[PDB]
């Protein structure tokens, strides 16, 4: 097995994507050898999704012969699950991006959204709490925890978050659509 | 490649150790495959060591 090809996969388990813009070698070595990387990830009950529009390349499980699997199950997974509020920011944060990617075009830039901004947005759903600095600390707790599922990054000097691309594969139409049908099945009884 | 050498294989990477007292059915895949298990790893730059005195299937860094 080739050097290159073993320590990009490596790297890509340890830390669970590829991104050209940081990492471009690793991600040309990677992209090069899908087949050979299948053929390694094939035996774990993983699978490596591809995005050279955005030059992104992610793990995610393997979809075995088994109708229900909750994808949660899989041994090697740590992170918890997702309730509504997150799930709510994340559609939130996804907004913004589509926003921010509308209106892109040749060169290299980044999502950065204010906490200001999101303040009102997320008020108009949760509600209002008497003091803004309880608003302020709920939307800081949740910016960590969703921190913790590597989406966002540390709050900057001018108090400021940076939106990672993978929401991108993680809001896909296809999983917005799943968590709309079970969101309507669940309102409705 | 067989299911259960590839679950041995799952449990030995996820776990780090095998014990017959614990998983004889794994214990006993891994321990007749040595030949697959050493290949499997290979790419991985692992190698498989056997204690069958205490049963203890354990994973070293091959170099």
């Amino acid at each position: 097995t080739p050097q290159r090809v073993r320590e990009a996969v490596q790297e890509m388990l340890k830390y669970g994507l590829l991104e050209e813009s940081h990492k471009p070698n690793l991600y040309r070595s990677a992209l090069t050898n899908i087949e050979v990387v299948d053929r390694i990830l094939e035996p774990l009950d993983l699978a490596m999704g591809v995005d050279e529009v955005r030059g992104l390349v992610f793990v995610t499980v393997r979809q075995g012969e088994v109708a229900e699997q909750d994808d949660w199950s899989h041994p090697l997974v740590r992170r918890q699950r997702l309730n509504l509020e997150q799930s709510l920011l994340i559609a939130i944060l996804r907004q913004h991006f589509i926003a921010y990617e509308q209106e892109s075009g040749t060169g290299a830039s980044q999502a950065l959204v204010a906490v200001d901004e999101l303040i009102p947005q997320l008020q108009v759903y949760l509600g209002e709490l008497g003091s803004e600095a309880k608003e302020r600390n709920r939307i800081i707790t949740l910016l960590d925890q969703l921190k913790g599922h590597g989406l966002v990054s540390a709050l900057d000097a001018h108090d400021r978050v940076i939106i990672r691309p993978i929401i991108t594969h993680l809001a896909n139409p296809e999983n917005l659509q799943a968590l709309v049908v079970w969101l309507r099945e669940q309102v409705e009884g």
